[PDB]
RNA sequence: AAUCGGGAUUCC
RNA sequence: AAUCGGGAUUCC
């Protein structure tokens, strides 16, 4: 059998793996793919290549690309690779490429998707360091939050009807059980929340303010203003209408992002900054100042909701001849990709939000901390 | 089938797991054991217990204890659990216990074992921040290192005979390949090393200075002097004679430690401090001052060499009646445990040292850093 | 991606 | 045990 270069389109669930890039001994998506290539009979041995995107730990992807030389001679090869692969990783197709094709260089654009529970937009709890800081803004009258005021007031109403004035604001048998029941009560109060139209409008205003070509040095752990890479371009960004899904009936929103290229954890930093602005009520224009002088520390959002929709290859497509090599279009798989998304990615995100408590953790930590200086009605 | 409380003795390889304690969704030794209990038919469902030691991520254990109620009615049950378990986790035996038995409380003592490559004792490289600091000690004449002087001089001799004055002390095709070949040369020079008797004597002197009852606040990430837990007692500690094992013919030493109880990463902090004292040549008595006033930051050693030999249960053994319940003695399995050690733990440590480059990483990082103030011939 | 020094949260 | 703010190393 001869060697033949080829490109493999793949989809996977990022949960339970240490990223896309091969990095032993920790199990990675590439490691599992390689293990499935020798079980189907397309790889030789020893060692060896490129990839469209290097998705971080836990990040899923409806679409990703690898490029390698394999024995593409068996008519039923992709079926064998899929039978030798776990249910959470699928190979959509195997299309041939040329020697000039570079997976990292010829990546024109990228489509990402972030699932976000709507209760992430509720303001901080009374008694938190961020609330008292926003309260300390009672000098310069900023924004006022009447929505989260009624939410936390209703939670305090429910707590006094379920507890009997237990000073359970202290921890380190039944007191453990009391505090756990209290935390479960807060989590259920968050999961019962239904977002308004004004909060969604503010969130979409910030997301729209992300659009265009800007310096994104404050949305990455990297060099500052006078760096080349910091300038990047967002082509499209859309926050979907909220929807309720799951047994717990949590409410979610889907943020679809279209970009040229991306920095380290740029998407998560952007989504976190948007949620932080929407939460306290800081002026939406304060996001533009994040492009400005003073460097700020914004923590990136949980990687659980991050999902790489698809990489685009406009440059390689146009430069392709009329006959001989097919174009790289991910829209030609939308049926199987949508089914796999719904089954293995989306449902896993819902279950892991309900159990692993990722998004509750993230914002219970934001209130106890650097980034407060930006959203403190003064910077 | 009725419920029956029991204690399971277990052994495992820590590589590829996130610790002993059950912590989903990350795969743990307890998670794999539970998955193997329902595949053999000893657990019901839903959820649920104690454990002798909570071994950190990557740490292996020739012996560990769990306690749970299971259906111990099938005569060939342990064989089924072992057939339903990966090769890297074994159940040695399943002996019954009483309701009073507490795995964490009645743990009398613990035997740990650390495998350490001898090249960890070689002093810092010329041009490192720690060398120049030890060089800055050319005022107060401390210790002088003639052993590592000839080692690094011989490496510089070999580099000039293999390279042609390439200023490859700069990085960020072939220059990458040049630097990689240079680093492989340094690693091979370390692996060819054979420890002397004086260095081993100094290492054993420090290890012996660990013995007795002392305040170990500087050997844990925790509270300082005026804390209760900091006082702990070491009963026995022995560094074995060096031995050469493996295809790469690396030289190792085995440090066996016997203690009452242990703090967070106490063993690794102790081993790292011993190696740090032996390396630069700081006075062995400086380890005693680590029990003293000034708090110091000592980084814990790689968890790869750490191996929990066995927990002891002297209190539960003596308080046991003459008939009815068997004593918890781990020495009754030494054959199978030694075979499993040699095959799955020790060989894995050797392979992971050669490949994953753990111990080379650790000490190449010590030279570039807080802890230098202790071993700088002045504190 | 992994390790380590500290600071913080969630599950333990 | 996991996440995050920075500082450092190893493999990339």
């Amino acid at each position: 059998l001869p060697k033949r270069k080829v490109a493999v389109m793949v989809g996977y669930c990022g949960t339970g793996y240490h990223g896309m890039q091969y990095n032993p001994p920790n199990p990675t998506i590439e490691s599992a793919l390689f293990k499935a290539f020798v079980e189907a009979g397309a790889i030789s041995k020893d060692n060896s290549f490129m990839r469209a995107a290097r998705t971080d730990k836990g990040v899923h992807a409806g679409g990703n690309l690898i490029s390698l030389k394999m024995i593409i001679e068996d008519p039923d090869i992709k079926q064998k690779i899929n039978e030798k692969l776990p249910e959470g990783i699928r190979v959509w197709d195997i299309e041939r490429v040329n020697k000039a094709f570079d997976c990292r260089k010829m990546c024109s654009s990228r489509w990402y998707e972030y699932l976000l529970p709507t209760y992430s937009l509720i303001g901080p709890k009374p008694g938190s360091i961020l609330y008292r800081d926003i309260e300390e803004s009672k000098t310069e009258l900023l924004d006022e939050d009447l929505e989260s005021k009624e939410f936390w007031e209703e939670f305090k109403k429910d707590a006094n009807e379920k507890f009997s004035t237990e000073e359970i604001e202290a921890i380190l048998e039944e007191l453990y059980q009391k505090v756990k029941k209290y935390k479960q009560l807060e989590n259920a109060h968050r999961r019962r929340y239904r977002i308004s139209a004004a909060k969604l409008a503010k969130f979409r205003a910030s997301t729209s303010q992300y659009l265009g070509a800007h310096n994104f040095h404050n949305f990455t752990l990297g060099k500052d203003f006078k760096e080349p890479s910091a300038i990047r371009f967002m082509k499209d960004i859309k926050v979907s209408d909220p929807f309720v899904i799951g047994d717990a009936q949590t409410e979610w929103i889907s943020i679809k992002i279209h970009g040229q290229s991306f920095m380290l954890h740029q998407i998560r930093k952007m989504v976190s900054m948007a949620t932080l602005i929407t939460r306290c009520g800081c002026p939406v224009e304060r996001i533009s100042q994040a492009y400005g002088q003073q460097k700020i520390n914004i923590p990136k959002a949980p990687a659980l909701g991050l999902l790489l929709e698809a990489p685009v290859f406009e440059g390689y497509n146009k430069r392709l001849e009329q006959f001989g090599y097919k174009a790289i279009d991910f829209s030609k798989y939308q049926d199987e990709v949508d089914k796999f998304k719904m089954k293995h990615i989306y449902d896993k995100i819902y279950k892991e939000e309900v159990d692993e408590n990722v998004f509750n953790a993230f914002f219970s930590y934001i209130d106890s901390f650097k980034s407060i200086f930006e959203f403190l009605t003064a910077k």
